């Protein structure tokens, strides 16, 4: 299980994990407390599995959308920064990591997708998605192409899908409507249909992934890609001369990327919660800690005000913020995981031709809604069970029963299930 007196951090392999390891070395030099940074594959799915057994990292980095799920399953410690420390970060970043009235992580940086373009191939990038076919056709005649980006992660296509009206979950009055997923409407279909038509008219390849799109852009073969701040670093070392700009408009509407707050949460099973708090508040979330990470791979717009004021001079960051403001902060509810799985499949199926746009999205809507409501019914069940298991062991089995207290909890659960059907 987790080791006492040591910090183990998990963070995604596309981030500045070597720079974070330098912050960890500084912590060790000051305190003698070893910090180890790992980037396991699919860490966002591995974390819940290992943490549920009380193993895993002391600190986990991911975008904020996954944290509500982790918190709801009891996998994260509550965090309680002093007022003085909170005021060092932008208030909207705290909002992203608030779940059920509690803070469940520290906000690190704001990530949004932008359009990245090769200035030598394309000194004026297109303002609209509708121009892309004609641009591509021209470029293919010269043995180049217009645009390549990662089709295998729905994060990258969502901005298009959402531009004319696709959504995830309704929000109103402090509550997400989990019965209703917005992935099957006219705007969602128009967006995805545009994408599939790019593929059908040979302007993109259906199995373009992160690495193929990254190699194609940084080797000068394609004129544009869609990516986050983390990717700028590899383009810097390539021979490509790039700019970063607002995503193209669709049906005259802004693309709407789903905006992530890269966040650090503390494993509820960690024996090192105080050391983790010290590391995060006094080493990572400082101008020099963020600089060391940023130097490795750009973080984006950082949550820390003092450092963001220096980063705001970078036009790449201004573009990141332009796109962020046109997009939307992701929800952090546990259902988000089901939303993404379902959109991932729909995109891949429609892009590869395994399903039509209309059947792919209809099926995503159905499966996301079912699992989302299912996760609520499961939470109602778990609450019944906690009440019953408590009552049965401490009351019934001790011969001190005069009725089952946990009947209304069951009926609420029963109603959830029977309504879902
Ligand atoms: O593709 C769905 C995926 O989107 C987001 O993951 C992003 C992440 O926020 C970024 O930091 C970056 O690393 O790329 C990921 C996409 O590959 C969501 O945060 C994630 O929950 C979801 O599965």
């Amino acid at each position: 299980k987790i080791e006492e007196g040591k910090l183990v951090i998990w963070i995604n392999g596309d981030k500045g994990y070597n720079g974070l390891a330098e912050v960890g070395k500084k912590f060790e030099k000051d305190t003698g407390i070893k910090v180890t940074v790992e980037h396991p594959d699919k860490l966002e799915e591995k974390f819940p599995q290992v943490a549920a057994t009380g193993d895993g990292p002391d600190i986990i980095f991911w975008a904020h959308d996954r944290f509500g799920g982790y918190a709801q399953s009891g996998l994260l410690a509550e965090i309680t920064p002093a007022a003085a420390f909170q005021d060092k970060l932008y208030p909207f970043t705290w909002d992203a990591v608030r779940y059920n009235g509690k803070l469940i992580a520290y906000p690190i940086a704001v990530e949004a997708l932008s359009l990245i373009y090769n200035k030598d191939l394309l000194p004026n990038p297109p303002k609209t998605w509708e121009e892309i076919p004609a641009l591509d056709k021209e470029l293919k005649a010269k043995g180049k192409s217009a645009l390549m980006f990662n089709l295998q992660e729905p994060y990258f296509t969502w901005p298009l899908i959402a531009a004319d009206g696709g959504y995830a979950f309704k929000y109103a009055a402090g509550k997400y409507d989990i019965k209703d997923v917005g992935v099957d409407n006219a705007g969602a279909k128009a967006g995805l249909t545009f994408l599939v038509d790019l593929i059908k008219n040979k302007h993109m390849n259906a199995d373009t992934d992160y690495s193929i799109a990254e190699a194609a852009f940084n080797k000068g073969e394609t004129a544009m890609t869609i990516n986050g701040p983390w990717a700028w670093s590899n383009i810097d070392t390539s021979a490509v001369n790039y700019g970063v700009t607002v995503l193209p408009t669709f049906k005259g509407q802004p693309s709407k990327p789903f905006v992530g707050v890269l966040s650090a949460g503390i494993n509820a099973a960690s024996p090192n919660k105080e050391l983790a708090k010290e590391f995060l508040e006094n080493y990572l979330l400082t101008d020099e800690g963020l600089e060391a990470v940023n130097k490795d791979k750009p973080l984006g717009a950082v949550a820390l005000k003092s450092y963001e004021e220096e980063l705001a001079k970078d036009p790449r960051i201004a573009a990141t913020m332009e796109n962020a403001q046109k997009g939307e902060i992701m929800p952090n509810i546990p259902q988000m995981s089901a939303f993404w799985y379902a959109v991932r499949t729909a995109v891949i199926n429609a892009a590869s031709g395994r399903q039509t746009v209309d059947a792919a999205l209809a099926a995503a809507q159905t499966n996301a809604a079912a699992n989302s409501v299912g996760e609520a019914c499961t939470d109602m069940k778990r609450e019944y069970d906690q009440c019953f298991n408590r009552w049965f062991a401490e009351k019934f089995l001790k011969g001190d029963s005069s009725g089952d207290p946990c009947t209304d909890l069951f009926k609420r659960y029963q109603q959830c299930v029977q309504k879902a059907i």
